[PDB]
């Protein structure tokens, strides 16, 4: 039996696991050390957690290990590993309103989004990986024969073993679903550390892994801070790879803590500012849908946001009038109740970093046309933000906010290659965006936009089969898609002579 | 007019650039500093060598900078990238004895195993990568359409952009073509520095590069340090990808330097002490062939080198009787007389790493049965060198030599996963190998070693369309195969509603 | 409603649908032809089932165009088919012990192997293919481009559309299986024709469709004669594709009838007379067992059936007697018993056959060491049977038996080009084995072996990941694998100008 | 020592071979019998050609089947095969002036394009496909294990052996170089068949293979006809695959052919009625000069050439105006003469049939706006014609004419779907093509178009690369790109249980 925090709320008895899940059981950490995980509709404590420590750490690398190199997902054929993923995505289906509850309380997601993305593309995520296991394939290479003899030559995809994987808070189970999904389809076994303010899905997702099946120490899961848990993690000597997900300045410090230890392989999937360039030629009306979605979406807690919106002179005006309409009829409130489409923001710190990057917007000169501070009412809202007459120099035009605000900016008429270069002029380059009916400007466009997604008279169209991550600073290797599996294989080449 | 060494050897009157290639220019370092390479066949001095600077690594990048974004070769056909790399291909054939003859001297490269080997895989490299520049394909997906609406997604491969390439000595060209060549086919420009102790080949295949049209800039190369240059190129913010492969312990400060500048990629080839496992049902006498390949081939100075053998109690001893007669029979000297087997090591400081690792293998108690020395001559010979009563705790058991030395630890008869258990225990796994007649032990030995590379009855048998790359602290990435395109590429998502 | 046939059987009801699958409904055939299905364990009726006419071909056809062209199925996301056919496969686990019982009472399928093969891989065959759904993907092409404009080529896979699929009798459930999760998996619709004597699992399993919400007209199954049903849907002009399975003979006429009417496309699983080539230096007690089960499995009726042996002179005699000892352990019997080897062949006329093939086997003056003969008991069961010196020339040395009858010759001890002479002097070329623990021998023999399958130290393992299909006259095209999809999708390349 | 047909023409000396190539050597035909091949500037005699019989058809099939059972092409390296593929595209490189003569002269190929299409992308051809060579790769495929014992399951991709191909007469050598180039680098032999009216470029051709080392047999060629030599290569028992250009007529007799001797694998590239849809939205200049160049290319002797224009209603008219203004422009004449830009008819029989094709669609109600008619000058010149008020139902909307005839309807301003229907609605589906600057119309019509090549905003723009084949009655299989291998190799599945 397993102790719960329950919880009557949204017509469910929520019952949520709240311990370390090491070697398939939940257990304390270290000396019994917990710490409070806050809502952010009100700032309450929802419950305590278990804080994880550097014993902890090892005691989960251990059961990881001991899961890969002896134990049952080890042995079995990737064909049932696979089978059993699918049971897994299946068992998070049979959970998925609490699953999505669970959420809304934790990150506040707004609980019709939780259900359908942090939830809904979480059990995809698992379905769709799941049906790789079986067809990952290795070659057989013509190469020179040793003549008079024969030679022969081919690849086996294996597992790299043990890995570790460090999350963000934005989407807590969703992050951890992509990542793990990839993980597991290919046949490793993980240790899982969530942003330590949003642990409670993940530990739910632990439980789950109980209900399917999967064999004891394959997932293991650590709420926890990254300076410790994670630190530890990259540093572990049985760890071999470390998938993180996460702003840039500790990419590049879980790079060089990979590198110092025991060059274990590390993908990075790092900050955004990602731009959406508007053309006259668009169709209006959807370009402010599209456009207010491509900001607010999640409350802006999304690393693809367009974080710089460029609108062809023509339209620029009309766009932002029709901008600040649609931001008005937005309903902010408890991500529980239908009607809410903006909920809070997910943590406390996250809102002051907002409000002082508004501060820094107005003091430099843009033009705040809406929004930029806090809501007066519990919790940690944030209302939606609109700048204009936003100049290249300006501070945020060149840092991610990570938050609800729109950050507009003019370019000329029948200008490409201006208004191209100034959505390139960034250390980053996740995503990007291009709005036209043209069809020579839409793919010339998409050519030259410097990020590793450009969506074309859309935005935020993920999908688990469409890889996912960045160029320069964004980091680099994919989530989702195909080519994700090729973070967690490595490749034997083996050659015979007969 | 391009200022060469020149020297009549060998037939021929080599001409030798000496200076750093720059924008498709020869140019001497800042303040005109040089050093001098030294033939290790006599110890002379064969030139003076331009010492690149700091600056000099600024202006290289600035020159592979601009051209990859406003030269030619960011503009041609990926087809007419092929036809250049096939024209440098047939260029480096045309000189392929003037090649060989400069490894000879620089490199201490036995001259007939530096025409088929050093150069002429170097040549079989260009060729292979030349061909799949029209065949690197991105993907068409099936994602989930947003109902009433339409969606396309495809993803376009792109050359990541500016690359460095910083390599070891042991192969100078060879090592050079494998990485450049890949990088290369994929679309990238370079700034590659090769060895300080081996520049020669490096800037003779520069002047190839003018002679077969490939656009100034694609290519540069800064003879230099490693701490001064190589530092420089992982530093640099405008570098996107670092090309390394060496040692482990500056592999691990390589990843750390593209960590803490721009998260650059990074692939990493680094030390092995790879096991060959001999079973008694072998056939021995192509055993002991093989087996004194896997060691002696090129002086031992090969990333690949059997570091241990393992041989089955009831052959070990007679497997060593054959090995010693077979060593006595190999001819030591000047790598350009035709009758010789086993050239000088590459360079004093190796030698004298060397003198200390058998001195040191001796101390602990291992078995000298022949070896162990310098070989009383001119220049930097050292003895091929048998090693038996080798136990695991051993320095020479853990310890890559890179050098002609045989370690030779018996294994009980009929045991398999007790040899395969010290054969893997090791934080190395860049290659291994089997000899065996039986099937089914080769299959499964293949299977449960831990190694980027299992060679079955053979060893060294390397090809250009075989992927190589290590596991575990060997590193990561491949060189050679359609998958060392994958570390000169990014993968785009394009993501169109209609 | 649904009419069915009940009956109590292997402590179970069956519910067994009889009629024509017709647009989601069971209906009679024209003017309520039927024809009898016949247990081959007692020789009895098991019950009437309607005979599909030219009409109702027509019928089938128009709904299969109707659900491809403006029915669901041809709308759905990609995901979302797959999510239908793993729905289908749970239903077939749902039914899977009706299902082998329904096969054990049609085809004499041994009920325990029915289970695990018949049942259990088609099973595993939806499953695997409703997991490629999502995961087939076209490409993005490097073309050159039209200077100073741009290109860009991608390539779409499609369904192919309305597909025929024609199997044989001998594993009902599995090969329409094999074909139709294929089919289905890229998004084709399909129409079934059942070899005529075996209906019934087709017709249970169109009903299981109805379950799985499989929409109306995405699979019509018409038990019927090949010669009115199989050639209407090879004539028919709005079929695209036809799937066949069956003897070559066959197999040529529906080649020609697809040319003849609108060159619909066509693969081709045809006869084999497979070679299996067992060394003196295998495994002896284990090539007796795999042997064995090369000829005996499923009772011969199997068409990668070992077809001649090939032993060894010096394990020649030792083989023959543990093979006999082996033989007469065999329990044969009803195939519903659990203590059941062997069970009946699949209907009279192929025990006609088998009697006259042994006959001609005798008469032409091979050794008959056992069996040979009608099982003296009802129904339609036959002797395991045992040829020895067998001649190159004899009639059983070339024609498929396609039943229990092991065919033997000798090779002279060393003599491996010589026996694969014998070998490959065959016009078909679906499967072959080779028995060794010589690695060099195993490698060389299967380079050298002219067919489509070689299995090396086993024999009959299939595997719906592995490809399978025939060289020569044995045919085209492969089921099972991701090689299995190209046969039922088209490539539409997409080259714009920009 | 080669006989040649010596001729001094445009600026060179031709040396034509005009005897059967077989077994490395050119030949006399049986009884000596000859043909003669027509100029088409002139109507006078080239030269007399060998006429291949039977027995010469069994001669070429067992040099082929000799040169890769025995020969040194089935046992050098893939890479090998490579090199010298690659040389005998530089061979032709070096005749491509005698190449492109000889073209003009046989086939009436305009010079200019001639040296640009019909040789440079055969030039292409070659050198593309010798760089798959070496990359040509199987798989290794994660099975369900025979535990407690474990499987291996790779693929092998084998040539199929010796093949036949039958080519038109509209581009010779290109034809000839598209099928063979992958043919060869797939590592088969090779019996070509010319058509009888064109047979010289490939005899050069032919003694090119000489020039560039391809080994005996591996290349012949038999000038005769179709229902002698080409009929007897689809009945060869010896022959295992066919691959077809030609008429949807003879590709079912081919196919058929293919099934009654041995099931040969067959490949058919069939006939075109390609639609090209103009919307009004499009660039009018540039759509007028693609539009033109989808007909006239090669004087309309082109399987892709658009059969049909479907212009929108508001452009029509000045699409029509601008059609004949520019038609009035061409330069018609001496295919030699570099201001020549319409070449003549291929041979008179096809001239006669494009006369009465046009008659028919005066006859039957279509306005002939311009042509019609020969030019009245020596030789077998047509006049560019443009049809308007054409009607669905007519037989020039329905046959395809291969030649230069635009074929003019209108469809209704905004309708999308119903063009579409009247563009789909033909058993052909070869080729299309639309001209539209939107996006979303450009998508949508790309994706309903039932074809196998969709071009927008152009046309015509192939790509050796880019895989090309048809739908429905246009056939099956791909000719260029890395899918056309598929139809040359063959996939040899292989399992080990160790
Ligand atoms: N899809 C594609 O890639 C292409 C298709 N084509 C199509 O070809 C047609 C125009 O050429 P056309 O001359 O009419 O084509 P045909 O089908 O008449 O001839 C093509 C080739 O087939 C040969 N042939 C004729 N009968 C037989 C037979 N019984 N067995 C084997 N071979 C035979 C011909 O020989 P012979 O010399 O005696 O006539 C010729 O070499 C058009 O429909 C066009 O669309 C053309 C080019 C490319």
């Amino acid at each position: 039996v397993i102790n719960y925090v329950e919880k009557a709320v949204n017509k469910l008895t929520l019952q949520m696991p709240y311990q370390l899940f090491i070697g398939g059981e939940f257990v304390d950490a270290e000396g019994s050390k917990t710490y409070n995980t806050i809502n952010p509709t009100d700032g309450s404590v929802i419950c305590q957690v278990s804080l994880a420590q550097v014993s902890d750490v090892d005691k989960a690398v251990a059961a990881a290990k001991e899961a890969f190199e002896n134990g049952l997902w080890g042995k079995i054929n990737a064909r049932d590993r696979g089978r059993l993923l699918y049971r897994l995505a299946d068992v998070m289906e049979q959970h998925q309103e609490e699953l999505a509850t669970i959420e809304a309380l934790d990150a506040g997601a707004v609980y019709t989004l939780a259900l359908k993305t942090h939830v809904g593309m979480s059990i995809q995520t698992f379905r769709y990986f799941a049906g790789w296991c079986d067809k990952i394939q290795g070659a057989t290479i013509p190469i020179n024969q040793a003549r008079p003899n024969r030679n022969l030559t081919l690849t086996k995809k294996e597992p790299v073993g043990v890995c570790g994987i460090v999350i963000p808070w934005n989407y807590p189970l969703m992050m951890l679903s992509w990542k793990t999904a990839a993980c597991l389809a290919a046949g490793n076994t993980v240790v899982i550390k969530p942003a330590q303010v949003t642990p409670l899905t993940a530990l739910k997702f632990a439980e789950l892994t109980l209900k399917a099946g999967i064999p004891k120490g394959v997932v293991n899961i650590l709420p926890g801070s990254g300076s410790l848990v994670g630190q530890r993690l990259s540093d572990h000597p049985d760890v071999r790879k470390i998938g993180f997900t996460g702003s840039t300045e500790v990419g590049k410090h879980i790079m060089k803590s990979c590198a110092l230890s025991n060059v274990k392989k590390v993908s990075l999937e790092l900050g955004g500012k990602s731009p959406l360039i508007i053309f006259a030629d668009c169709d209006l009306n959807k370009a402010v849908q599209m456009g207010m979605s491509s900001v607010f979406f999640n409350k802006g807690e999304n690393a693809i946001a367009a974080g710089r919106l460029f609108v062809e002179e023509s339209i620029h005006n009309q766009f932002v009038q029709k901008v600040v309409e649609e931001v008005e009829k937005m309903k902010i409130g408890n991500p529980l109740e239908r009607d809410t489409n903006h909920g809070p923001q997910n943590h406390e710190a996250h809102l002051r970093k907002l409000v002082e990057y508004c501060q820094r917007g107005v003091k430099e000169g843009a033009t705040l046309v809406c929004g930029g501070n806090q809501v007066p009412r519990p919790g940690f809202f944030f209302q939606p933000t609109v700048f204009t007459d936003v100049e290249d120099h300006m501070y945020i035009a060149k840092e991610e906010s990570f938050g609800p605000i729109m950050i507009i900016s003019r370019f000329a008429d029948g200008d490409v290659d201006a208004v191209l270069s100034r959505a390139n002029a960034t250390e980053f380059g996740l995503a990007s965006g291009v709005f036209t009916r043209d069809i020579n400007k839409a793919l010339y466009v998409s050519d030259k936009l410097q990020a590793g997604t450009v969506f074309i008279n859309t935005y935020n169209k993920t999908d688990v089969a469409a890889p996912f991550g960045g160029f320069k600073q964004s980091g680099f290797g994919k989530d989702l898609g195909e080519a994700a599996l090729n973070e967690y294989l490595r490749i034997k080449t083996v050659t015979f002579e007969y």
